[PDB]
């Protein structure tokens, strides 16, 4: 078996017994790996029932068989559990160089159950695998877990996962940070963490993963890379300036959400964008393990310093989407959220919610006290609330529930921009109808990485497609992203290389390395089957299709306001059953023991 | 001789001659010491026309008889030199613990003259005086420096101080830090610091000054200390809010100056007091060498931690001044200003003569390029601008000139809120007509404390007056408020003690520390004297009376548009001969050889 080990860790923090699993190249050949393996276990050995925040619930951390590897982006893994914020699964992507480390140390994965009495950190170096005391690390931020830890296994070579004060304190989403600012950040994966006492994962390798067809593969490599490097976007885009580039196309085509989606055009976004980042604070680029790429930021303010990021998402979160242009206080505050282990969409989310309640008078002052008011464009706001959160202190406790639960508690839920109780991302839906079904189809929540379709509807990759069809070509379109990106994220790769790369791009390096001869359609399979698995999980989750497969109604009965998408609302209610249709789904929303039959998984039944 | 040592350090740095040289009782009981100390040395020995950046010019740094004492409030030193932005001489004053610690050291001033050749700071332990290199200290901050040199001269105990990469590049209105936040601010003292290559001076001492009658004394500071603590100014209002208590109260007064000036009440002041800064982020509060009082802040914030200050002056030139209101990002720049070694006042002045160029055209962003554009509120100029202006990069080079020379530079000196180029403060002299005159007529240029007309006219000290009162009692009120803070700045002690003493209290301490009989006459004839010598300065310097006694058009003829003082306007030209005819001066301003005959200082004639 090359790529893949066949060997995962499984620790019980509860008992504190560690033991490597195996398992052989068929399970590999039906899963992948990463995302893929993680479902399969999570559904082979956990109630989907359990509470999350309880000791049964597992957190998987999974690299796949190219992480590690010379395949352009190959140092991806995926963390996977059941979502404290939603109640649904979550797959968090992360990049950095503590994936492939995991690889050199000879895991595929680490699978971790029950709960430490008191906090705790595992220390893996290749087969030496250690669980130890973290009580004098409980507590700190991001950059002094690391700090402590290589300080204390005395290397700097050690990767490092952690969890900052507000995993610690269970803020709902609390994100798991490694290698200082790349994070697996959405659905709480953090709070499941810190629900375990386990404060972080120190890795350490020394091994090389192995490939089926060394210079089969290395050949493949280079053509893939040289595909990469020629193309305009991940090749002169996303150097230059990251994913921040964004900021004026989103901007000028009419959908860059402003002020909890009220409307889709900022006078200010210039000011904020990739272009005005590299003039005003950019140091340079950096990229993950083996990327050639580059679309990491390193930036320096005159305050706190060198940091890295923030990417798009983030500028978006924690400026335009709170009427804020400040782009320096928007570093500030990208900075503070991964030190204190926070998805700083879900933070702009949760705080764009609190200034509409503010706006609407449902959040008064007297309750706020001497805090700075929640009033659009006010850039205190950011400097006070975020650590408020990570802490739980003050209305920090209220706020660390999540968009969902606060406006609830105000008894005004459809102020609330979420989908599953996962806050919405960059892109009003109302100027990409495509990528809307995907905010009410995607199986962690109203999220937009695990189905692009920005990429057809307004970038021009795989190509152009009208933002406003709702045809079944659009359906179709959407269903191949979510089962691309599934395959994807089993292999270990970025997602950015589809900036280049196509279905048969991944075959070929999956085929040299793995040593298989798989046609893309049986690629693509694999990826309608983890597709297909999380759905089902959800399903025995609770997931009521009609109640949960939905959009706010912001955006199936408020007209955009202005721009050229003015007057644009989304089409759901026509798209939705053919969706269905087409995913080989029932009208309502579920999958028939038939489908599960055909993709191998009615054990699961 | 008492209080006093007698001697001072005289250092010719282009040579390296060190000298210690003493004076007189007969010298003292005329000039008193620190400030009126430092006129008298320049008067007798420079010519008041060299170019203030020069290496003739010479900078005095100079405690009092009362520094390094148990007097209430007792250390505090002056640097006094010819003014780099004004033209003029310039007195800035200083708390912290530099001044007790010179005093211990058995000094009670140093004469730098000259200029070295490169880069040396000065260290002095008692009798040991050593000129050392800081070739190496160059371009770090006052926090960095600081550090360094503890380390290299192996003592904690030193008291350091500096200029940071603001004086090292000559900005205009540079300014000398000591203990890290306390400030020797406005005049560009800094500037001529740094044109001498001089980095920083660290004193350590063991001595005791020498006290007449110690039991007499003991008893005379436990009534004066008594007298402060029942009072509800410093004895509850600054040790709980720090000076700033005064944003609320100048702003329902309405002169708290919005925008440039063009207004003096602000809607959203109580974001940026003393109270919500004591309930957002004050950590305790702490006071200077001998203080009863303790009115300094300690602050923290999560990006740049912990700080000291903002006060009054600072919160408001860094916010309101330029339409902001986020008190976090006000401490942020307040914190960068003391780093960076930038007086705060001259700073947000000459960004608010940025922000009108701007608002009316002159200013276009096709000057400024990707930078922050200055737009009224926009709080990304506080975090890019500042540190941009110390090390003279792109448009922070025209921003280093000051208001003045800015708006000059433009075609508009009008948008220019200076007198004699000194940047106005944190008070509308349309809502306090006698604190105008202050301004017009205060020796260092448009400055507050050095004639503090707002504690009879807003506050009550020592009684409240009409501040639309131009009468010849008003007119009486300021030339006292000028010799009597000429003396209690001479003395060494701080000026928040008149919020319980007066000048027989002044009188009581001096004569009981210093073995004199004068009366309470007799020393504030020292306060005239110290201020005719500094006006006789001006005038061998060039002042144009005329010309150079005025505020700015906008306070003479646009009546404030809003708020409690609406429709006022400063009725200056027909106050302005009455004060020069109490001043016992002439019609156009000058001193004529009689009055200096009655002052005793008519060789310099
Ligand atoms: S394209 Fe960016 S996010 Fe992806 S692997 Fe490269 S540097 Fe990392
Ligand atoms: S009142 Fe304030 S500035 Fe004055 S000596 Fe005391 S702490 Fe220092
Ligand atoms: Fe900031
Ligand atoms: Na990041
Ligand atoms: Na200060």
């Amino acid at each position: 078996m090359y790529g893949n080990w066949g060997r995962f860790i499984r620790v019980n923090l509860s008992t504190g017994d560690i033991k490597v699993e195996e398992y052989d190249e068929e399970l590999a050949k039906k899963w992948l790996g990463s995302r893929g393996l993680a479902i399969y276990l999570l559904l082979k050995e956990m109630d989907p029932t359990v509470d999350p925040l309880s000791p049964e619930n597992k957190l998987i951390i999974a690299a796949g068989p190219l992480t590690g590897t010379s395949a352009p982006t190959g140092g991806r893994y995926n963390v996977v559990t059941k979502s404290p914020l939603t109640g649904f699964i979550t797959m968090a992507n992360s990049g950095g160089y503590f994936g492939a480390e995991l690889k050199f140390a000879g895991y595929d994965a680490i699978v971790v159950e029950g709960k430490a009495e008191k906090p705790v950190y595992i220390y893996i170096k290749d087969e030496h695998i250690e669980i130890r005391d973290a009580s004098h690390i409980w507590g700190k931020k991001v950059s002094e877990t690391e700090a402590t830890i290589r300080k204390e296994v005395g290397s700097e070579k050690v990767k490092i996962a952690s969890i900052g004060p507000a995993g610690e304190n269970l803020v709902k989403f609390a994100a798991i940070m490694n290698d200082g600012h790349r994070a697996a950040g959405r659905g709480g994966v953090g709070a499941v963490m810190g629900s375990k006492n386990l404060k972080a994962i120190a890795v350490e390798g020394s091994k090389t993963v192995p490939i089926a067809d060394k210079q089969k593969f290395m050949l493949v490599v280079r053509e893939k890379v040289n595909k990469l490097r020629n193309d305009p976007v991940a090749g002169g885009g996303l150097p230059k300036y990251g994913t921040a580039v964004l900021v004026n196309i989103i901007n000028e085509n009419g959908l860059y959400p402003v002020k909890n989606f009220q409307t889709g055009v900022y006078p200010y976004a210039y000011e904020q964008s990739g272009e005005a980042m590299a003039a005003k604070y950019l140091v340079r680029n950096k990229p993950c393990y083996a990327c050639p790429i580059g679309c990491g930021r390193v930036n320096r303010l005159p305050t706190v310093g060198e940091t890295e990021g923030p990417e798009y998402e983030s500028v978006w979160a924690l400026g335009a989407n709170l009427g804020i242009n400040d782009l320096a206080s928007i570093i500030e505050a990208n900075h503070m959220c991964d030190e204190l282990g926070l998805d700083t969409i879900s933070t702009g989310g949760t705080l764009a919610t609190a200034m509409e309640l503010y706006e609407k008078g449902h959040i008064k002052d007297e309750e706020l006290g001497d805090a700075p008011p929640f009033r659009w464009g006010n850039t205190e706001v950011l400097h006070y609330y975020i650590e408020k959160i990570a802490k739980r202190e003050g209305f920090g406790d209220k706020l660390a529930e999540g968009s969902y639960r606060l406006a609830e508690s105000y008894g005004h839920p459809e102020l609330s921009m979420t989908v599953k109780k996962l806050e919405l991302p960059a892109y009003d839906p109302r100027g990409a109808e495509g990528h809307g079904l995907g905010y009410a189809t995607n199986n962690r929540g109203g999220c937009h990485i695990k189905n692009y379709m920005i990429s057809p509807e307004i970038l021009g990759y795989p190509y152009k497609m009208d933002p406003h069809d709702v045809s079944d070509d659009k359906i179709k379109m959407l269903i191949l992203f979510q089962d691309l990106t599934a395959l994807i994220d089993s292999a270990g790769l970025c997602l950015f290389t589809t900036f280049g790369l196509g279905a048969d791009d991944y075959r070929d390096l999956l085929n040299a390395a793995l040593g298989w001869d798989f046609t893309t359609e049986d690629y693509l399979k694999i990826g309608e089957r983890i597709w297909n698995a999380e759905r089902l999980f959800n399903l025995k989750a609770g997931l009521d299709p009609a109640r949960d497969d939905t959009l706010p109604k912001r955006f199936l009965e408020e007209p955009m306001p202005e721009g050229p998408n003015k007057g644009h609302t989304v089409r759901l209610k026509e798209m939705l059953p053919r969706y269905y249709k087409l995913r080989g789904w029932t009208e309502d929303g579920k999958i028939p023991k038939e489908k599960l039959e055909e993709l191998g998984i009615a054990e699961f039944y």
